[PDB]
């Protein structure tokens, strides 16, 4: 049986769990072609890679398996949200969804196109000229012998605002229905398994935890989450300890006594009959997204461009958000912002300490006054402070390079000491820290990639056993982390249970299914590998 | 050779052959490795310099036009009228000034925008002088450390593992010069080469029982005859020495 055992490998999944016998077991199942084809895609290949950086670097150990299953569920929803968009009264509603699916299918194309046109407008805008005479001054656009250069500006302007407006609707139907599911799922856990609004209360902070108070009693709370029966489950858990009538009122659930008849007893016209509370709740969630706001603010400037001005010269900054590697250099400088603002703040305090000195002793020196009359930039104290700052730190050679010569007998020594310290402290030292807080950021951001690299190649990531134990066999750690534990079979298993029939589970598929409902993660190996288990008996 | 050919067309073309010191000298080529190790992420940084001053040109083109009058006396420069000159004034002079752009313009002592211009200049000195040219000076310091630890990895691993069976030296050193005799007599990285010269330069009907078994696997390109895990000492450590 070689032809069979070969043609069926890209489908013979293998997982390795423990439980119900206190020993490690092995399971087999069918991955299937449809699920497998959805796993190797650029939109998904990257999500896994960035996820591991968020675990082995800034994550823990006891909660690792918890936040791993959560991610393994965010992917199932993404595979579902994408496998559906692919290819006068009712004749219009059919072409809408057939068009929106085309809008979101190629979203990074539109997102890249608006970057292209921003280089076209800003290329043209490099010709404008000022003139106080028609060809109160006018901004006459200058042309190099070509007349059509300006009529093309009217064309590319309205074209740009178009694609800068379609990117919002594409983003609204593609990446929003997941910033909602991540929050719905997060709320249904703090009620079913905690007492966030039953036993305890939010800590008067974290408005994110407080804004959700107005979505509990809405008619359709779990709109995108799978378990739409979360209400009936919280009730049967705190209905006795707390007031059954009280709890069955906080979650809406009117006619709690008459909420058994549903199980007992089997278009542009009235669309105005929809909920308004939940819609406000969803609105408040979207508007506080750091990506939706920048994507919306990018549309406002492209809107004010019709109010023809130099506003398209601000759309070039999308190269920070656009380019892959350029955004990484900007990460280092933004990695120490909290401790770099407080450093330049230390620069507006030392020169103030150097102003009250030159305001009482060296007033007869700052006489920038040229000839005739008689500047005296030191009389008030809201000018020498603005002379030691606009000119002081920008001088480069201390402040002694803009004042009179100290050749005079009075304070010929007290002023040199005053200047040399001003060159060593607030020029060399206090601006080598700013230049030094960046050099440290690169080393602080380079060793991070080594930790997420030297740990993936040493440990199993599931049982934690180091590779030094597996390599007592040719390609020991090479075959283990690719057949026994694979970080993809453990995901292809959850797709297998949920997409199966409940009366079809085997003896082991059902035991792991019950622990998944109670959110008990004591079936991952975490310590053994079925080789450390049977190394004594046989191979 | 082409440049040395155009030298007969007598000119100053032999002044370009000196650059072979980069390809010639042993150590000088190593310093040039570091700077060339981050070229992909250094061109895209100086490209970020031709975009910020463009953002600083459209500002001084609408508010500070009455200041750039490099015009000396008489008549009346005005290097700000088009927008293909202030952009060439904030670049040829701007980044090369060293003290921001405020050291080549009129004094802000005038009442109009006495505050709006200082803020315009101080940011121009902190951003595109200190920050945006400490990255270029910083992408080189990182290259030396990025290219120095590499030599340590190729040095701290040759002196710890057998390179053939992978067993660390911490197991061999239970015997005086344990790892010293192992990696020089049992596995030697030169006998394994002197063996291939031995099989190919032998006669096919002369192979022994073991020289022929390894010869067949060499034809099929199967590399399952290297030890890779054992060392004949870990094998017989129980029976005898
Ligand atoms: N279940 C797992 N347990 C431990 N390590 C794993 C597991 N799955 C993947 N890895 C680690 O990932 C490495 C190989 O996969 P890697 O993360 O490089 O992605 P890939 O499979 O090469 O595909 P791509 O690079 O395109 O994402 C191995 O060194 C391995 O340690
Ligand atoms: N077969 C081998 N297995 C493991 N390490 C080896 C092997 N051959 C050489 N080495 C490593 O090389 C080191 C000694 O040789 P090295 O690479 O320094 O070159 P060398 O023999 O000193 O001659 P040269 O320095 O002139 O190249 C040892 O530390 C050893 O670990
Ligand atoms: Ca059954
Ligand atoms: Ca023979």
């Amino acid at each position: 049986a070689e032809s069979i055992l070969e043609y069926f490998r890209p489908y013979l999944g293998r997982i390795e769990i423990m439980g119900a016998s206190r020993r490690i077991e092995r399971i087999y199942f069918e991955i299937s072609e449809t699920n497998r084809a959805q796993w190797e895609m650029p939109q998904v290949k990257e999500s896994k890679r960035q996820f591991i950086f968020d675990v082995v670097n800034e994550g823990g150990e006891a909660e690792k398996m918890e936040l791993f299953v959560s991610f393994c569920e965010d992917t199932i929803f993404e595979m579902q949200i994408a496998a559906q968009i692919s290819e006068f009264w009712g004749e219009l509603e059919v072409q809408r969804v057939k068009f929106l699916n085309y809008l979101s299918r190629n979203f990074y194309t539109l997102r890249f196109l608006a970057l292209f046109l921003a280089f076209a407008i800003n290329f043209i805008l490099l010709f404008y000229k000022v003139s106080d005479s028609p060809p109160n001054m006018v901004y006459y656009f200058l042309e190099e012998s070509t007349g059509y250069m300006e009529p093309a500006l009217w064309c590319l302007s309205l074209l740009h605002t178009l694609v800068a407006f379609l990117c919002i609707i594409g983003y609204n139907c593609l990446k929003v229905p997941l910033v909602i599911f991540k929050r719905e799922k997060e709320l249904a856990r703090k009620l079913e398994f905690d007492g966030l609004y039953i036993t305890e209360q939010p800590g008067d902070d974290d408005v994110k935890g407080q804004w959700d108070r107005l979505v509990l009693n809405t008619p359709s709370f779990p709109s995108n989450y799978w378990d739409k029966f979360v209400k009936r489950k919280v009730l049967d858990k705190h209905g006795d300890i707390f007031g059954r009538e009280r709890i069955a009122e906080l979650l809406g659930m009117d006619l709690a006594s008459l909420e058994i008849t549903a199980h007992n007893e089997r278009l542009l016209t009235w669309l105005m009959s929809i909920d308004v509370k939940y819609q406000i709740w969803k609105f408040g969630v979207i508007f506080t997204d750091n990506s939706f706001l920048y994507l919306g603010w990018y549309m406002v400037m492209s809107l004010l461009g019709h109010y023809n001005n130099f506003f398209f010269a601000a759309h070039l900054l999308d190269i920070a958000m656009g380019v892959k590697t350029l955004r990484t250099i900007l990460s280092s400088v933004t990695h120490n912002g909290k401790q770099l603002v407080m450093t330049v703040g230390l620069l507006a305090v030392v020169v103030y300490l150097y102003t009250v000195v030159a305001f009482n002793f060296f007033r007869k020196f700052y006489n920038k006054s040229e000839d005739e009359d008689e500047d005296m930039k030191c009389d008030d104290m809201m000018t020498c402070y603005l002379f030691h700052m606009y000119v002081g730190v920008r001088a480069g050679g201390g402040i002694g390079d803009e004042i009179e010569d100290p050749a005079g007998d009075e304070y010929e020594l007290y002023r040199v000491v005053f200047d040399i310290t001003f060159f060593f402290f607030v020029i060399v030292i206090l601006l080598a820290i700013i230049q030094g807080l960046i050099i440290d950021a690169f080393g602080e951001l380079r060793d991070q990639q080594e930790q997420v690299k030297e740990d993936m190649e040493t440990k199993c990531f599931i049982c934690g056993i180091g590779s030094d134990y597996f390599d007592t066999t040719p390609h020991g750690f090479e075959t283990h982390t690719l057949e026994e534990h694979n970080l993809a079979n453990y995901m292809f298993f959850l797709m297998y249970l949920i997409n199966k029939d409940e009366t079809e589970h085997t003896g082991q598929e059902s035991y792991v299914w019950k622990m998944y409902q109670e959110r008990c993660w004591d079936f991952f190996p975490a310590g053994d590998c079925f080789r450390k288990q049977y190394e004594d008996q046989l191979s």
